């Protein structure tokens, strides 16, 4: 039953311990983390709420620090690391503030004041975007993608052939990727289905494919096992097994060429789609079913549709331009959909570990592109943060009173992440930080950062850095949002 | 939860370890090793895949450098050891740069350039061949193979019958290949079914086969058993158990000699086999089974498929010109189908050990020659390393920075296989590595290599010593990604 | 018994563990140590030898570079760190070319031609001095002081009472260093006696003293105490107590006024001593026996020396100016000596800590001004290494063939002091390292270093930043020994 002064230490330390380590991982020249389980397994990244999530932080703070980036990826995708770390400043600020003497009351009254004017000034000078097209986007992609301009390019043209879906605050854009060992980064104008066939003879292509698509497995209708023995019910047995026989007839006339399942297939059936041409894929995701769907302008089916008469079924088929099974990587790649146009964002890698990384790097990228595309962008290298902290010192007195020190928290804290990175790129962290603080205010340009290899001050959204704007504000508003709930902690059970 | 420099020392050591095993076995005068079960088993090998498959591998360094062998095996099937001596050589270097004072990032950014001129320069000088024929094939054949001249001119003779399967990018010519105790290495112009026939008189030999192949049992069609106390229940078991043996009349019409399945044999059939000298194999792999559909030109049937009229079941059958089981070898032989033609690369030893030994050389030969058909040649011998290498050491200039030391750490890196060939041969590596250099310039021969046996230099296409291309570049990249990888991390949980 | 290359790493990883804890307090920016004895004590400090000694450095090779530094102090008293830090590059590098294949037999041939030739330049370019007053070797006293000067005008005015006995080769003038907690530290121009007076009535001043010194105790003549059974034996007793009082008479004759004893003091002395106005110190070191004798001009006596008739005795009085009991310090000042002029150079601090590591820094000033006075100086700043390593890689091919890698090691080593200083002074140790070379060839002035603390490069002997050329001498050839020694081993028991 930890209390006083000796709780807000034990969560203090208790989360400098964790940023400290995510933060070797934060900016361009931040270096990666290998993880093992406690009974033997690997991972290796650079990812932040990855790294958060997969060592199991055992104290209460840290735990809570972690769920806070998992809230981080849920909203927005990237911006995890820097919302830790600066989590963290805020909060070891706050603590040296409140040991000196402060209120609590005052911190933290100084500190929501500072937030809400910080997110104001973020949605505010949010400049945004019109077209999909506009480098802005492009550059958040890259950014965001850690410089593999290949992706980016992948994702910008993937979202051109859906922003419809972009519309909707449920479509996160990163459900397109897909990873595969021994793949080629590509992407693909169709869907995929990660599965071998019923029947592979080797690599595969079909044209015009009319396909039929079932949320069931094709059998024919049951009859309870108990009801076996009533004679009305084996008579049904049979009855709906010769139904069933005359349904596959039925798929044969209608010229089906392809048929997914998510479910099983009689061994009945199977022997019909051999001897007629058929190919067939089992057990498909819902995930993969939605999308085929969609796209292929299918409707989903259950057995005891084939019951239609053929005239109403040829309505539930969908179509395919073409269709291929690679022998190499065991999948299938529907083209052509008659349906919904839609991508593929194939990512490829020799390994599991790196296509692990590079598929949460693609995800990164994809979400911070949907990010942009719908919340405008800000300039990147952490200087739009440095803008916020002279604004937000601005409000140092504007309420005078104690409240003043909780401001200067958050304002100090704010300078953070920025020289991390830069002491992440081998330079002097605070000379560079007060140099271009001094240079932003002298030219006035708030979007003066650092060029992290060269070393020289550069205009960011010229250098086509950019970052989301709805990034910032999330990470911002929940990095906030924990260190103020931490602060306000007097007591541990 | 290990950090920093002593982070790179865990990981670094922890490869040289692993790396060191494997490099004795490195060339053609590389040595073999031993490796038993937890529980009493024993291999030994020269494969390079393999020894680090079976290792207790338990550091995540080690078990990654396994992992990127896996990838080496499953996208070309050669050139292991030299994937995995190359990786741990490009660790150390970089560690040794980033141990002076380099930047980890500049170093992996150099490092990453080197590569990428790497595998530009390894596509860009591929000596294509033109034919199935070509003696550069079965060089490559020969080589991979270990020096064994026979398998590889047993594996041209066999390709050559293919041809048209080797097209595609997911047939395994490997897959080709079968081990056989106490058989005699040799050839086979058909399909092997690893198994005694269900009823067997001794060796037996049969022409003019017309087979019937099911993938299913050969029973009747079953009825649940609880519908069997419902009288149209059982009288449906009595109906289409009449149905079976006028089924198999309709067999013994057709003239059927030789039947395979993939489940088993009612009593009933089995005697009808018996009386009418029909041979009969249960339980056929999977492999089996396509292969012989393939090659006998025969469709596959479930037992449903004899009720079709008799006319239309001559339809499904296949044909072989002769069939032979030998009784020695327990296995059948299946020559002359109708269908595609194949081959069996029969590999035979005296002892398990052995002959596992022969055949994992084998399929190493084998997927060296589909590779060196697929993708071209380069001289061996670890010469196009060297060139490599006096290219890579090119760019330290052409870009300037820090990145040179990193490119200087790959160029460097490149030099090692070779070295350490020759030092597996009994030569002074670096004497050997230095003249060799040297000569290399000023013959202007970039395929200059060391002939491990004689001691003299040789040209090496010339010699008839080559490498795969996608060998190289595959095995460049792997061991690249997998190093490059590892030299990010910077801390250990 | 660990064989072969392990051997050789077993080696190198448990020096560099070693060097890399001292590397941290090397330079005018090097921070301390804290260490712990296995039961309860604690030590402060930047010295290198403290620090390598005082850690219980297990492996063979780490107490190897330990007692390295031992000798190192043995010979000079400064350049421990220096001396530790090039040892151990030396042996990193050593290795690094052994393993990519260099013969032993070549590395250690090269490292030991650069070795031979380094100290030649180094003796060959050592600037003398010519004085005692010429600011370069204040200066050196300064530098070696870490920056105090007041220490340093101490020193220097103390060896400048004395001269004559830098003359000796066994003179260390730090002895004349003692380290007195609450003490001021300044320059006595007399001898301490570090203990309290056997009667003491608080602080006293005496002046025209004559005292007599005595390397026993004021004890009459024995009598074994068998031999007091025996009259003659009792009668002799007697005798030699009579003779005593006499004795003491004449002690008050001669007019003394202090006496300083080795052993202790009877009784009836005590009294005598008490009652006629006499001072008295016992148990006084042999040190500072050795120091009053020579500074008062007394001559030591035994008890019985006061038999001698007075007009004999006053030849063996000495004399002193004035001397002074610190009733708050407790010890006994004696200044004005008649006899050969000396000093004692103070040093006091508030603490046990401090006093001990201000004491450790003192002698390490003393050290390395008489090193300078006896040996002439260097430009500090590890500028001379470089020298010395361009010099030094000049030799790559005078001999051509593989000594050259053992040469180039040798080279490379010498690069790294500098480089770690650099680094603990925040900048980029590389690149200062690389741009200060080029520099040095382009000014020709091999004598050009870094200022530290602002940044820029500086005429090191006009910046009065040099170091004794002894101190470079002994720190390369130790260094050298040990590295060396290392290299030649190959197997562990
Ligand atoms: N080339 C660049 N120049 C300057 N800043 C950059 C550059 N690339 C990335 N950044 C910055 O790096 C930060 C993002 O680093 P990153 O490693 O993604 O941390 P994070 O995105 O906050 N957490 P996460 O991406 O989920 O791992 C942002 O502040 C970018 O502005
Ligand atoms: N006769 C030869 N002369 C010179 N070099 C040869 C000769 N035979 C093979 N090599 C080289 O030896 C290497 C093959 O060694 P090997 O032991 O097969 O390693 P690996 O093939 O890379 N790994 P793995 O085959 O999976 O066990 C290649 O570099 C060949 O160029
Ligand atoms: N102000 C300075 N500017 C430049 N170099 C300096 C300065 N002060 C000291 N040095 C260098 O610092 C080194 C000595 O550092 P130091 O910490 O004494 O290591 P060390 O003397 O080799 N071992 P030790 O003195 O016994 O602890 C020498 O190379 C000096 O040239
Ligand atoms: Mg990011
Ligand atoms: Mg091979
Ligand atoms: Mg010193």
């Amino acid at each position: 039953i930890e209390e006083r002064y000796q709780a807000l230490f034990s969560n203090a330390a208790a989360v400098k311990a964790l940023t400290q380590v995510v933060a070797n991982s934060l900016g361009p020249k931040g270096l990666d983390a290998m993880l093992v389980d406690r009974f033997g397994e690997v991972v290796v990244t650079n990812d932040g709420v990855t790294i958060l999530t997969l060592m199991d932080a055992q104290h209460p703070a840290a735990r809570m620090v972690v769920n806070m980036a998992r809230a981080q990826e849920r909203e927005v995708g990237d911006g995890t690391t820097t919302a830790a770390v600066l989590a963290g400043a805020l909060v070891s600020e706050g603590v040296n503030q409140i040991l000196k003497g402060v209120p609590v009351s005052k911190v933290l009254a100084g500190m929501n004041r500072a937030l809400n004017h910080a997110l104001f000034l973020i949605r505010k000078n949010a400049i945004k975007v019109g077209s999909i097209t506009d480098d802005r986007l492009l550059a958040a992609a890259k950014i965001a993608g850690r410089g593999d301009e290949r992706v980016a390019a992948i994702l910008r043209d993937a979202a051109a052939m859906l922003e419809d879906k972009l519309q909707d605050p449920g479509f996160k854009l990163a459900d397109l990727v897909l990873a595969k060992v021994g793949a080629d980064t590509t992407l693909i104008p169709g869907v995929v289905i990660n599965k071998s066939p019923l029947w592979e003879e080797g690599s595969q292509k079909l044209q015009e494919v009319r396909l039929l698509v079932l949320d069931d497995g094709l059998y024919p209708e049951e009859v309870e096992e108990e009801a076996l023995a009533s004679e009305a019910g084996f008579e049904q047995y049979l009855k709906n097994q010769k139904i069933f026989q005359e349904n596959l007839k039925k798929l044969k006339e209608l010229g089906v060429k392809l048929i997914l399942l998510t479910r099983g297939i009689s061994d009945i059936a199977e022997e019909f789609c051999y001897e007629n041409e058929i190919m067939v894929i089992t057990r498909i995701t819902q995930k993969e079913l939605k999308r085929v769907l969609e796209f292929t302008g299918a409707r989903a089916a259950k057995r005891t549709s084939l019951n239609k008469p053929v005239e109403e079924l040829q309505k539930m088929l969908g179509y395919a331009r073409t269709c291929f099974y690679d022998s190499r990587l065991d999948f299938t790649i529907i083209e052509g959909g008659a349906g919904k146009a839609t991508a593929t964002v194939l990512i490829g890698a020799a390994t599991d570990e790196v296509v692990d990384e590079q598929e949460r790097i693609a995800k990164d990228a994809a979400g911070s592109f949907a990010a942009a595309y719908r919340s405008g962008v800000l300039p990147g290298g952490g200087a739009f943060f440095l803008y916020l902290s002279r604004e937000v010192e601005s409000l140092k007195n504007r309420l005078p009173g104690m409240e003043s020190y909780g401001v200067m928290a958050f304002s100090e804290a704010l300078k953070v992440p920025f020289r991390v990175m830069a002491e992440n790129a081998g330079f002097n962290g605070l000379e560079k930080l007060g140099d271009l603080m001094t240079l932003q205010v002298q030219k006035n340009n708030y979007a003066l950062g650092l060029d992290f290899e060269t070393g020289e001050f550069i205009d960011m959204i010229a250098g086509g850095v950019v970052d989301p704007a709805e990034v910032v504000y999330q990470a911002v508003k929940n990095a906030s949002e924990v260190a103020i709930s931490l602060l306000k902690i007097n007591t541990i059970i």
